[PDB]
């Protein structure tokens, strides 16, 4: 038997996590129940009892318990907004007392609730407000005043630096004792809003229209003010005084973002701004005043990060790690030649010292001690595609450890880490190419105390259906390489020829080959229809450095877009493909991609998918887009902006078959974006596939759309490639 | 040869048609540049050569020619608004002088412009105003002051009053000798608004948002104020003093309607007012006072109209024809054996007498003269589906020819009707079942005067190709006559098994069973792809009496739905049908049926499709709607409309391929209707064919969108029936 289509959609064969939150050095908490484990013997005390909260009445959502162990934070009425957004109801339950507090409660609809980093104050967000419980059964301080929906967001992101700065709706960062609380504001009130219906349930007679203030390429953007209020001052009598640090002077020049805020000390603060041009960065490091109660950025503790060839940092300049008396800090930054390594910064001196150096790049900071750095790279064997852990000396820079290389690098070669507090303890997380394998090691020797999870419940039932293959590989081109990755179908000959579907993301700093295991649509094609899934990164690409990953500065839509197709006829040369029979489809910027390739009239590809595609780059959100194209006017890039849509190819979709798929309340690449694409298609007299999904966003993740856009991918697809 | 695909796009094979317009009662114009026929003789001159407006620098969209010949009013700028309303701009051209009147001219986003009936004033409607010019070159008089966007219409209609009351933007009426101008006002304050996206021009970053006061099912609806101006005694220095007339008090006790408004003589109108649940309307007949200026209608002269079994009217209440004196009036209204007939009232009395009776219904007056009634009837044969003009002595009711009857038995059984301006000559439009007729005639004699358009030049082009028949036909049911037709495949085959494609509107008083000759999408299927396509005319359907029209009252989606696939099952059995490819489609009305259709779970149709249908009756307007279902009230009718939803039939359309076509700018059936269609069709895991038309309107009519839809369809039909 086979990896059915209907395995996918309903989760036949689970890959099982072993996902845990440390509560101590020595300890950490499991949903197995709740339970504590202990990490030196595996011992476990039953932290909560299941049905403690079955005399609640609501759903527990989620679980928050306080640093010091006293509270647990309760989240229920979960109603999610955007990618990491959402609205929640809140209990705290006190452990000591067993029983809820149920006087001076947590607001409904509270945006975001934090525990400070030690003790049991804890800080929230309700109606884009900041506010304050030093206990949880005392009232709550407030600290700003100035929250108004839409338009001022105190302690919460807007959308775009939700989606495109800080990947998250918190923007609250407690000092390391929380002594402070440091937070975000941004001013909304000049961004114009996206618009467009929302149809509800079918009893809603009047579709509501949604608005968010979400800036497109060139437009007024939000803009951002830094605060840091003392709590441990805060009076029930007056107002909360919340100091500001202002943008370095040479960020208030012009339209600036906040990119990073990091905490070096109980005293000493670390924020990092960047230009509208992503291409110029400042890190501040802050100092508190006691006889000021100011907070002092020295203009010559500024430290600058930039980049000639193209923006700064992957996606955002790397956040910094400071040694605990935080006169210095490491940050991953590009390197002469253009390779992301480790750097060695002291808080005064302007330059840095490479503790790394190499053609492979350096993928996060993970944990620091005082005698070792630890870090995650894809040094190993020169794969891009792989991940390690890497243990790298203080004292010495040479005396570098592999310390998941050797583990097993048959099954493992792509490792996540996840330390206890203070890194006496690591749990190590390889998700492929074998199953996943979960496991504790203590850090002191690093030996391992013990497998957590290997997926035995998985490779049992596995060995019965035939499942494919992953290939990971590289070709040569212009005397560089570019990796690729196939899923291949059971019982591979390579004497037979095979229909291929190029999956593809192709954004910048993207990655579609790795090492990592997946059961996914890709995984059906293979086992099920026989189809070779084939995944591209070429130039644009990411984890190879500058010269690869810079390549489309101010250029999207060309050579990423160029380099698919060039793969795709370097597989039609590798002897098992049918070249009459090779599709390509993507979603959010592969739909681009897939659009552009489809468009690009190269006679390769018989169809493709398109799912949430970006049209336009004037369609899509400053941050992300200007990051790449800079500003669409005519003294900057208006021309490429003008050059790169996916409708003036509309031509040459006469020699293919398309399928267009777009949720009517994507948020994010908005329905406009194929709204404009099918105008166009249809102003040439060139007939295509659509499928709009009512209601569903840039997910599409309501278990039903999901489950019926799969179904109606797979139609199209089995009927591209005549396969009944 | 055959009529292809691209035969009906690209308007291959054109039917000319005759369009004229009358200016005297012996004298007609007519587009060559703009010329003058004298009837009697068919003796030609050049009214207006074209050479005339080419220094004029934009191009005229329509003309208006003052009632007097004096003037000539210019249409340009043309931007289409709803089913009937449309901004423009004007000027006006002096025929006598030869020159644009270049002062005081009419400004530009004029919502509606109209010459008085006689001599040359203007009454013209902009910003929800309405203004008045006694002569074209001089100042304009304001009438109103109230109107402002959205909100109150001056002598123009709402949304809702143009689609289903009027027909019409124009809600000003020009009493018979331009001494009144009558208009009606609209009031939308409460009227709650559709919203939708409208993405315009690729070069529009963010979309727009349309909306548009609506009135759903059950909602708040307009309200009407009604006013005459004496235009005679308007003055630059005084603002223009409109007299009300009030609606009667059956009528202002509830939520209610101005349905009619119809002048009498120079001192006389006649206005008929509906409630809301359209089963009651009262006719006022007003007299103008001479000494105090305003208008009074005698409760002496009121006159009832209602139905038992339904809704009053066909569509709407009919509107009278009044003797030169405005003392009797001709109307068409339901005898009491539930036929639409003639009767003819007396100003004072209550009763009127039936001038004409049969088992059959007269379609619209026509004329009438102080001799004769001309009239429009389907009696000709028994056929319903027939259309001859008949002309009946108003001194004798037994004294009834028919003018067309016999003109050409075997070509002709559709015809329409022009008559002069004082009705000696009429102009005949002959529509099928043979190529169009357009004929001239003098009335004094009936005599034919001669052929205007014969379309001898289609006749010709039609000699090679294989064109299809129809059939026009019927079949007893439940002992009662229920008509259908087949356009049927060229050397129809009553042996072979053709496919068949059940074509429906099916909604209330429609045919889609006549005589008219149409050279559409249903050609192109029966003549090129050799499949039969089948209307059939069920219970619901007009034009055959109150037992078969009103069957489907407070019942929208039941008999007409299962009439529709009982036809289906009658004609599999005639032998000649491949019961395992039947289809079926629709638009609108159309759409919602075959919709309901394919939920019906009787395995009958194989596919269909449904463009811009209605889901849901309570997301359609109240005029339509509530005219046939009432109220969707707990006690009224919430009940029905909750069972006549397609969403709840969704798990059934597992059984069938659906293709759902909508546009996404369509103001009349919002896209949310089909929205909703697709939510249901997901939340069941029912896959199924979606296209939706960014901006295209409930027409789906601009140019490349009207011929991308009938490809899609025709590949969905063309596969679904498995033809190559
Ligand atoms: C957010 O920014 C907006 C726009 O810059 C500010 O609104 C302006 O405030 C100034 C001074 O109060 C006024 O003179 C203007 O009328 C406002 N302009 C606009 C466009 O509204 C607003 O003050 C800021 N809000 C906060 C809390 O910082
Ligand atoms: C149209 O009707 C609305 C009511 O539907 C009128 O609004 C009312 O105006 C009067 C006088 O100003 C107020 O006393 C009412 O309270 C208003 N009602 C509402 C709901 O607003 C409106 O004035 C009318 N339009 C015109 C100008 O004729
Ligand atoms: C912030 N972020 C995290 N994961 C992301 C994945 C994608 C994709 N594909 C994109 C993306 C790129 C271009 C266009 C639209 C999208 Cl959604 C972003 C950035 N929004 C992502
Ligand atoms: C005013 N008018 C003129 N021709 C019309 C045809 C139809 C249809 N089918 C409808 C109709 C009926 C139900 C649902 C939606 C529509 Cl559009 C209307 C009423 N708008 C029409
Ligand atoms: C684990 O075991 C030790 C000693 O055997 C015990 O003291 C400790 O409390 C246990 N830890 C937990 C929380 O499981
Ligand atoms: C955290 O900083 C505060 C601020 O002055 C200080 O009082 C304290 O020493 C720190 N926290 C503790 C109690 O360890
Ligand atoms: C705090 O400030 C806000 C806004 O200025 C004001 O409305 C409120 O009265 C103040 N409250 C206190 C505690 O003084
Ligand atoms: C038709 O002919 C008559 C005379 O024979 C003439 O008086 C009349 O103007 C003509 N009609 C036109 C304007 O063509
Ligand atoms: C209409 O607008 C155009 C230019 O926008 C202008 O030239 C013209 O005079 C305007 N017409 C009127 C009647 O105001
Ligand atoms: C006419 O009425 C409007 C307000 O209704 C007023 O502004 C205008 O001045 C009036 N003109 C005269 C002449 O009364
Ligand atoms: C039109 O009718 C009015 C009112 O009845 C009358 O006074 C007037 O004389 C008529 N105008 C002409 C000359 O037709």
């Amino acid at each position: 038997k086979t990896y059915t289509l209907t395995d996918y959609l309903k989760n036949t064969y689970r890959l099982k996590l072993y996902s845990l939150r440390w509560i101590s050095d020595h300890e950490y908490l499991y949903k197995q129940n709740i339970l504590v484990f202990n990490a030196e013997y595996g011992n476990s005390s039953v932290f909560l009892e299941n049905s403690t909260f079955d005399e609640f009445g609501h759903s527990i959502n989620d679980y928050s318990i306080s640093p010091d162990g006293q509270f647990i934070l309760l989240e229920y009425n979960y109603v999610k907004q955007w990618r990491h957004s959402y609205t929640a109801s809140y209990d705290i339950y006190d452990l000591n007392k067993r029983q809820l507090i149920t006087e001076e409660r947590i607001p409904n609809n509270t945006q975001w609730v934090t525990w400070s980093p030690v003790g049991h104050k804890l800080a929230y967000v309700w109606n884009n407000d900041i506010y304050v419980k030093i206990e949880p059964n005392l009232p709550s301080y407030r600290i700003t005043w100035t929250g108004k929906e839409d338009i001022i967001y105190n302690g919460i992101t807007d959308w775009v630096y939700e989606e495109e700065v800080f990947s998250a709706y918190s923007a609250l960062w407690w000092s390391p004792n929380g002594t402070f609380l440091a937070y975000a504001q941004f001013n909304d009130t000049e961004v114009p809003l996206i618009e467009y219906s929302f149809y509800s349930d079918e009893s809603l007679q009047y579709p509501k229209t949604v608005r968010v203030p979400y800036p497109k390429a060139g437009a007024v953007n939000p803009t951002v003010k830094f605060f840091v209020v003392n709590t441990d001052s805060l009076s029930s009598v007056t107002n909360a005084t919340s100091i500001q640090i202002t943008a370095p002077a040479s960020m208030l020049i012009g339209d600036h973002y906040l990119c990073d805020v990091t905490w070096a000390t109980q005293e000493r603060i670390s924020l990092q701004w960047l230009r509208r041009i992503q291409n110029y960065s400042v890190m501040d490091i802050c100092d508190y005043d006691e006889s000021s109660g100011r907070w002092n950025c020295l203009v010559a503790r500024q430290h600058i990060e930039m980049s000639t060839t193209g923006w700064v940092g992957r996606f955002r300049p790397s956040e910094p790690h400071f040694t605990l008396d935080g006169n210095s800090f490491y940050k991953i930054i590009s390197n002469e030649e253009g390779y992301r390594h480790i750097c060695y910064f002291q808080i005064d001196k302007k330059d840095c010292t490479f503790i790394t150096k190499g053609t492979w790049e350096v993928i996060g900071i993970e944990a620091l001690t005082s005698d070792y750095l630890y870090y995650i790279s894809n040094e190993y064997k020169g794969m891009p595609g792989g991940r390690n852990l890497y243990k790298i000396q203080l004292s010495d820079y040479t005396k570098v450890t592999c310390l998941s290389c050797e583990l097993n690098p048959e099954r493992c070669q792509y490792y996540s880490v996840s330390f206890s507090k203070e890194a006496k303890y690591y749990q190590l997380r390889c998700s492929g190419p074998g199953l996943p394998l979960y496991t504790l090691h203590s850090s002191v020797n690093d030996k391992g105390l013990r497998v957590l999870e290997d997926n035995s419940a998985l490779d049992k039932m596995l060995q019965n259906v035939q499942m494919p293959s992953k290939k990971l590989d590289f070709i040569i081109l212009n005397e560089t390489k570019f990796w690729y990755q196939m899923i291949l179908p059971p019982h591979f000959d390579k004497s037979k020829k095979y229909p291929l579907l190029l999956d593809v993301y192709a954004g910048p700093c993207s990655q579609k080959a790795d090492t990592v295991f997946r059961l996914n649509w890709a995984t059906y094609l293979a086992s099920t229809e026989n189809i070779i899934v084939a995944s591209f990164d070429g130039r644009g690409s990411g984890y190879q450095g500058d010269k690869i990953m810079h390549a489309i500065n101010r250029r999207l839509g060309t050579f990423e877009v160029e380099d698919q197709i060039e793969a795709a006829r370097q597989f039609s040369k590798m002897g098992f493909v049918d070249n009459k029979r090779i599709a390509i489809w993507g979603w959010s910027y592969g739909g681009y991609v897939t659009s552009m390739v489809l468009g690009s009239g190269s006679g390769v590809f018989k169809c493709g998918i398109a799912v949430a595609p970006v049209s336009r780059w004037e369609y899509y959100d400053s941050v992300y887009t200007e990051r790449y194209m800079g500003l669409p006017t005519p003294e900057d890039n208006l021309d490429h902006y003008r050059n790169s849509t996916v409708m003036s190819r509309a031509e040459n979709f006469k020699q293919v078959e398309y399928l267009l798929i777009h949720g009517t309340a994507d948020d994010n690449v908005h329905f406009q974006q194929s709204a404009q694409i099918s105008k166009a298609l249809v102003d040439v007299g060139v007939d295509f596939q659509a499928m709009w999904y009512t209601d569903e966003d840039h997910g599409i993740a309501s278990s039903t759309a999901h489950q019926h856009i799969y179904t109606h991918m797979s139609h199209f697809i089995k009927q591209c490639f005549s396969l009944p």
